[PDB]
């Protein structure tokens, strides 16, 4: 029973004071704009802000009353980072960015960011909403080409990094455009995320345990096998909406294998630890939440709450702050934090609570 796993967790509360936190430390005074870290001294990168977009989003399904206006006000901040057109194409920046500007952006921050967006117009139907999402999704499909034989490459600019093509740029991209083709029916959003997936399973899948390697070099093809939480996640998340889909069952077996084996690789499930960068490792607990919404076997949300519940007793530290890494008891309190490490805590504490609510219903 997951039941005996959520107890009298407050996850809603929890989810809300660790949001009280985050504004306090990292929100710029005056703004709806959050600063990288400790510092103050810059604005945040794209991605921490994501994961309080999804925490807004997921908050409307506990109450639209309570969390519309934070979304609004979440997606007008977004609108600092979103270039109308450089080179030709519109699309989200790492950094705040306008027209007249050079912006540093990144296929697969696009992607994730055009997750968030289709469940906010899921959860609101505000159209602004998808129209983003539909731009965000556009400008990391034109990552996309036939370098390699497929798949999408890291960034726009390549400078310092060298020219590769990376399997979470497949994986972000492939779950908006499944979540697309859910909301408009439009089969060519299928058919990328099928045209996507068959070179990402070609290139980029490790057959020896079925999980995911990090990218393949275009320079001469060689792939880093370093093995990310991240990578596997999405993919399962995309698998298991290309089986909701299509119901071919090649979808859900490739889904339980790399989930099964990245439960082995990250997951001490005696304690409830994740291995692995939080910011990363989260998306195995979407994973187990999608599990549970594709067999009804409440196995994966007791794994779910018992992950999150170890985030809460054990990585939370004095300060109401969170580490980087999920892997290991919190033992002294942070000094040194970045947006993503608490925002990553704040979205699995509303999911959390959408869920304990799903079950008491």
């Amino acid at each position: 029973d997951p039941g005996v796993e959520i107890g009298n967790n407050d996850y809603y509360t929890w989810c809300k004071e660790t949001l009280s936190v985050i504004d306090k430390d990292l929100k710029i005074s005056g703004t709806h704009s959050y600063y990288e870290n400790q510092d103050r001294s810059q604005v945040s990168f794209i991605w921490g802000n994501i994961f309080l977009l999804y925490t807004y989003t997921e908050g409307i399904s506990l109450s639209k009353s309570e969390w519309s206006d934070a979304l609004m006000n979440c997606f007008l901040n977004f609108d600092n980072y979103w270039h109308p057109n450089y080179k030709g194409i519109a699309g989200y920046a790492t950094l705040p960015t306008s027209a007249e500007k050079v912006p540093d952006r990144f296929y697969d921050e696009n992607g994730w960011t055009a997750i968030g967006l289709c469940d906010a117009y899921l959860a609101t139907q505000n159209n602004s909403y998808l129209e983003k999402a539909k731009g965000a999704l556009a400008f990391s499909l034109s990552g996309e080409d036939n370098v390699l034989g497929g798949g999408i490459y890291f960034q726009e600019t390549f400078v310092s990094l060298p020219v590769q093509k990376n399997t979470i740029c497949s994986a972000v991209t492939m779950l908006s455009c499944m979540k697309l083709y859910e909301i408009t029916q439009d089969r060519q959003y299928l058919d990328a995320a099928i045209r996507i997936n068959d070179w990402t399973v070609e290139n980029l899948l490790d057959k020896s345990d079925n999980l995911l390697w990090d990218a393949k070099m275009v320079a001469d093809g060689s792939v880093n096998t370093q093995k990310w939480s991240y990578n596997a996640g999405f993919m399962i998340r995309s698998w298991l909406k290309m089986y909701q889909a299509t119901k071919d069952e090649k979808y859900l077996s490739q889904a339980k294998a790399t989930l099964a084996s990245s439960e082995a690789k990250w997951y001490n499930s005696i304690n409830g630890a994740l291995n692995d960068p939080g910011y990363f490792a989260f998306s195995i607990i979407d994973s187990w939440f999608d599990m549970y919404d594709t067999d009804k076997n409440t196995v994966w949300l007791t794994k779910a709450f018992h992950a999150i519940n170890f985030i809460h007793n054990k990585l939370r530290d004095g300060n109401g702050r969170y580490p980087e890494h999920w892997g290991t008891p919190t033992t002294s309190n942070l000094e040194k934090y970045d947006l993503r490490f608490s925002t990553v805590a704040a979205y699995m504490y509303m999911r959390a609570a959408n869920y304990k609510r799903i079950l008491n219903d």
